[PDB]
């Protein structure tokens, strides 16, 4: 009665692409009746052509139209998290493919190692996004730690979740800012379970590729943060400092703008952007800063003074 | 009316004198087309200079003046004012004119309608250097200031069309002994549209032989305000672009570029950075992104009126 | 009246110290014209220092303090008031002289009315100063010219009057760097300073409230010399000790370390307070490489000292 696997995957403007996403989806090896494919659209405004795509799998999927574009992907996100009732789901990017032993392998390896997530190794076509690497470097890992495996540097939701953990601690993606939801997400419900398995046997997950102040994207970096330091697995404060330095790592090699200081923005933009970083920082215990990588000891110092002039420079001595 | 009025100021010069004036008298362009300005400064060599400029009496127009002035900008104003040539040329004391530098220039200025025409220089000994950049395309027709490297080449030893200089009323100023020919060269670009490089010769040969900055940066602070209310280049990006282009030259041959890391005492590097940092404040922060890249520490140290960050800047230049 | 009095703070050396007495006790110098003075430091060693000590008795003077002073300052300070020979020796516990130490150092000495006289150090296992002996034998040592800064341990002949007349004793503002400022106090009150370089006449065997108080007192030393009274001759001096502090000071890399960051903003707020006491005219007797460092220091710019030593 109940789905092994829920598929959530949001909509918008897709067109007749999303046929190959669509497909990938309903050619699995695990039995079509034990999963579902959950399509949001976001108020596609692309002529019909995007909901005439999705017209030919009409019984073969569960559909609903959002009567506005939200903007981003989480109000797709949550409405589908709202609409399963499965074991695990698995979030899908509208141009994405699954390989056809994704959601079989992924499940069968959660379920004998109990997991609470599974992530599949990720292959991409063409150039523009980039996908994590150091997380499968150790093959398959049956019960992985967040440090040890580099989980950190692959905050996707492109995962399969145990739904579960998503509904006893009401997890949901925020709305506040248009970016790093997604990272807010995963870091939240690895904040919230134990048991995490990588999967590497094949490219399970295939990402295909074809003027802001800071205030809202620090504001999800400081819940990331937050979820960290309240964590109900993770409850030894120096087990917190160690993962809140692993972050601030994490943030100063990939976060969005890491090398605002000394690019072509606007003064007053850069001072606002340091303030918010500043900010967010200054709420993070020094205890965390031991753990972050020692180049990035003078660049993270600078950004807690809010000093420009020192990020500037730790940017060029980097 | 004469094609080329060539203007020189003379200060002790003495022997060495006869060569330049030679230079200037010997010219392709015919005699009675061009005169030769000398403007002495009340040099007190024991009459050496004087007598050195006696021996071309007849030939050549002279005045005196009744004190030294102390820099060029008054012997200049003084010549600018006895001139009534269609184009003049200024000519250091210690330099030499090419035979066909009158000739090929201006004939290449009236051919291309030119506001300005700059030939190609070349260097005899050691300490002053000369632009190259400028002259790497051969000869343009219609320069452009970005595209032709012009703000590397701010000297007034060009050929500049008097009326340009008359109707906008331009003279060399006297607030600081460094820059006047710079502001002045600015003052005229910013004035006119039509730009020639001519490279056939080294049509001018620069010869060798041999505190505070509160005038220094009065003379920088001019010179953007020449950019920012030019009538030629009147689109507010395009000022930005041209100030931006400035900075640059400015970080790269400025006086005491590398005043940070220098012996001049604190008290001095302090005020020096304070005249420096009022100085670029007043320029608008839009022009930054025109700013070579390798500068944008420096540059922004500079505006902090941080001396610690441009000590920093330069060890990392 | 002795020649040379051997001042030998001790404490906890144990069975080592047999090695460092019988270095002292085996010298050319005739055993009558110096003596041993050995200043226990209330060693708690299950009395093995003391029994080493009594195997002595009778060829050495002796005094045991009451109370551990923590540093060697108290004990080298009761060996100056035991002492009233024409130079006073320093010698670490650890530490061995060559048999030829007292007779050659003193002979240089006398023979050159020397106020001080530095042999040169061996080292025996995992550093001694290298410069100050690159010249061979100097009668007349300058500061500056004979790197006299770059070795201010008290593993010297010194003498006697010179301490007694200035009233020179160790402070104990600190547990480092006092040596430092004997010596300091010393130079800046004497003119004659003799290097002997024939052997290795002395083997060595292997707060910032307090320590900055130390520095302090140092260019105060200077600052204050009735030897060196010109300013300009004071501002070369503190100039070559303010390079010699930048290139082997206590924690010269705190910046950059694993220090906790309050304790960095209050080691560098110590440093800055005492280096703003020394006039900026010294600053250009630093080495220039360390320009953007003693600036920094001087705006107690903690960015700015990790920036200057990440470039230096
Ligand atoms: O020894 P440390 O910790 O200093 O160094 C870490 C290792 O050297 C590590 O192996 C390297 O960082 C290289 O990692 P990688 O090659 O395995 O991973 C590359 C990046 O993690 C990845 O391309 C991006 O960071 C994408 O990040 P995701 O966590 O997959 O998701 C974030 C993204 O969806 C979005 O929320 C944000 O990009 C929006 O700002
Ligand atoms: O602009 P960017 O950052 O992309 O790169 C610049 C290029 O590398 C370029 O090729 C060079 O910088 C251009 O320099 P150059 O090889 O043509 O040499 C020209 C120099 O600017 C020249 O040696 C002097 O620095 C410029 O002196 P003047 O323009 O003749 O100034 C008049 C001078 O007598 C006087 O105003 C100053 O002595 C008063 O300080
Ligand atoms: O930059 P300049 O031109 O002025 O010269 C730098 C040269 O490189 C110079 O020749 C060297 O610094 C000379 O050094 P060195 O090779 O003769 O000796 C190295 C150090 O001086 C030596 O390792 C220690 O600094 C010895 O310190 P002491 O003067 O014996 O201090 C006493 C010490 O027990 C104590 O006070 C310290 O532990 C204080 O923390
Ligand atoms: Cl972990
Ligand atoms: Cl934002
Ligand atoms: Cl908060
Ligand atoms: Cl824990
Ligand atoms: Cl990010
Ligand atoms: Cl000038
Ligand atoms: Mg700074």
């Amino acid at each position: 009665s109940m789905k092994k696997v829920s598929v959530i995957m949001p909509t918008f403007n897709n067109g007749e692409k999303l046929h190959r996403t669509i497909s990938s989806v309903l050619n699995q090896t695990m039995k079509s009746t034990d999963y579902e494919l959950i399509i949001i659209d976001d108020h596609s405004n692309d002529n019909g052509e995007t909901l005439n795509v999705i017209k030919k799998y009409k019984g073969l999927v569960r559909f609903k139209q959002l009567k506005k574009n939200s903007g981003n992907a989480s109000v797709p996100r949550n409405t589908g998290l709202k609409m399963s009732k499965a074991e695990y789901v698995f979030f899908l990017d509208s141009d994405d493919l699954l390989h056809e032993r994704a959601l079989e392998d992924l499940y069968n390896y959660g379920k004998e190692n109990n997991s609470d997530l599974i992530i599949g190794k990720y292959g991409v076509e063409g150039k523009g996004r980039s996908v994590p690497k150091a997380i499968f470097e150790k093959g398959n890992v049956a019960k992985a730690d967040i440090i040890d495996n580099s989980i950190f540097y692959a905050l996707s939701v492109l995962k399969m979740f145990k739904k579960s953990v998503i509904d006893k601690n009401k997890i949901k993606f925020k709305t506040f800012s248009k970016t790093a939801e997604d990272q807010l997400f995963t870091i939240e419900f690895l904040m919230n379970s134990k048991n995490y398995s990588i999967k590497t046997d094949y490219e399970y997950y295939i990402v295909v590729n074809d003027k802001s102040t800071g205030n809202q994207y620090f504001a999800t970096i400081n819940e990331i943060y937050k979820a960290i330091y309240k964590s109900p697995i993770y409850k030894n404060q120096e087990k917190r400092h160690q993962l809140a330095g692993k972050y601030t790592t994490r943030l100063l090699r990939h976060g969005q703008k890491k090398n605002f200081a000394n690019s072509k923005m606007k003064y007053e933009d850069k001072i606002e952007w340091l303030n918010n970083f500043s900010k967010t920082i200054n709420k993070v215990p020094r205890d965390s800063d031991k753990y972050v990588t020692q180049i990035f000891n003078l660049k993270l110092e600078a950004i807690r003074q809010n000093d420009l002039l020192a990020v500037m420079i730790a940017d060029k001595l980097l």
